[PDB]
This record gives structure tokens, sequence and C-alpha cells, in this order.
């Protein structure tokens, strides 16, 4: 089931779905060190957003091997998405759940070194737009069809998946020099986005060492999983 009848219709049917397959709060609290913690809450992370992308409606459809090329490429960029969406309510805060919510001083005490400034920098980007949920999903599920792996091997198919997401923006907007430029300027802080998801890779390899290899933590749970 690849859910490719979502793209069909009037949008407000995919926009429904995004909002139902958006992971549940985490709580991250029960006594353990800071880092620990954030560790424990980093593992249950990326179950959910390997779970979260395989009920993108489309996702499916990319060969098996694309869909993991795709997942290895940007799961940080959706993972460091939902930190800063949780953010945006507060100032100059980091909720990296519900119960675990860190300042900048809070972030570098808790061995994330200036990783807090830089995620800081991108939920500004973000509260700077005043983003709706709806916005958010779409744009989580665009950001992950906008994958640039060097390691796909059906690149039309991963572009009628991203066009196909693009236009659900767009149609959402529409519907809320086009004034729905409010896309747009949801799109221009992708790069951003990338630029922060690269940031915490190389704080946690090292510079390029390999201390806390991420990548392949992560492919050995996406090939658990998939
Ligand atoms: C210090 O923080 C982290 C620690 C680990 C585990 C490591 S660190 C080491 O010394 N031993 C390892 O196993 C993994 C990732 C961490 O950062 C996060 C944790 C949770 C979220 C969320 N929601 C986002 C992040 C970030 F990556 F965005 F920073």
């Amino acid at each position: 089931h690849h859910l490719e009848v979502l793209f069909q219709g009037p949008v407000n049917a995919l926009v429904s779905h995004l909002l139902v397959v958006e992971p549940e709060k985490l709580y991250a609290m029960p006594h353990l060190p800071a880092v620990a913690t954030l560790c424990d809450l980093f593992d249950r992370e990326i179950v959910v957003t390997i779970s979260w992308a395989k009920s993108i409606p489309g996702f499916s459809s990319l060969s098996l091997s694309d869909q993991m090329s795709v997942l290895q490429s940007v799961w940080m960029e959706v993972l460091v998405l939902g930190v800063a969406q949780r953010s945006l309510p507060l100032q100059d805060e980091l909720a990296f759940a519900e119960d675990l919510v860190l300042d900048e001083e809070g972030a570098r005490a808790a061995g994330l070194g200036e990783l807090g400034a830089a995620l800081l920098q991108l939920v500004r980007r973000l509260q700077a737009l005043r983003l709706e949920r709806e916005e958010y999903v779409l744009l989580k599920a665009l950001a992950l069809a906008n994958s640039d792996s060097v390691h796909i091997e059906d690149a039309e198919a991963v572009e009628q998946l991203r066009e196909a997401l693009h236009e659900a923006l767009l149609e959402y907007e529409a519907g809320r020099g086009g004034a729905e430029r409010r896309a747009g300027r949801l799109l221009l802080t992708l790069p951003l986005l990338r630029q922060t998801a690269g940031k915490v890779l190389a704080h946690f390899y090292g510079v390029l060492e390999g201390k806390v290899p991420m990548h392949k933590l992560f492919l050995e749970m996406l090939e658990a999983m998939m």
C-alpha cells in the first residue's frame, strides 16, 4: 500500500494523513546524566524517524534501494526539523523532548558543543515565519523527498515524489508574485536545515575522526527495520 491516492484528491486528505503519522510526543525522563539521557532519546528518535518515513505517501513506491539511500542522506534533517519544531513556542530554548528543554548553556553542558547555537539559529529562522503545524509536516515530508543522495538509482522517481509533495505544499497554501510566496519562504529555510544537520554530524564525528559514528548506528537500525 503506497498511499498514492492521497496525491489525487484535494490536498486536505494528504495533510490530514501527515498530521496523523507525525510521531507521538516522546518523554526523555523516567535520572541519568545529561549526555546519557540525550543518547537514549536519540536512539528512539532514529526508530521513530524511520517508521515515519515509511508512512509518507509515495515513499514506498520507490525501490527498496532508493528508500534506504534517500533515508541515509536526510534522516538527520528530518530529526533536526522535529527538534526545531518542538522549540518554536519557546524563546532561546530547545525542546529535545516534552520533558527535556535546554538553553544554549544547558546544551553545551550536555555535550552538544556549539550545536545549541546552531540549532537555535534554525529555530529562529522558522519562528520568523510563524509556521502552522500543517506547513511543518508538509515541509518535513518535502525535505525527505528533496534528498540529494549520490546513490539514488531512479532519479526521476525521486523527482516525481519531490514534485508531488511540493505541489501539495502549494495547494495547501492556495487553499488557506503569488501570495501562496508563503511556500517559497518555507523552502528558503531548507538550506539552513541541511547545513544544521551537517553541523550535528560533524560535531559527533569530530573533525573527520569518527568518535560517535552516527551513520553506522543509523544504518544498522535502518537495515534491522527494512
Ligand atoms: C549529547 O547528545 C547526544 C548524544 C548521543 C549519543 C552519543 S554521544 C557519545 O558520547 N556516546 C553516543 O552514543 C546521540 C545524539 C545526541 O544528540 C541528540 C540527542 C537527541 C536528539 C533529539 N530529539 C537530538 C540530538 C542531536 F543530534 F540533534 F544533537
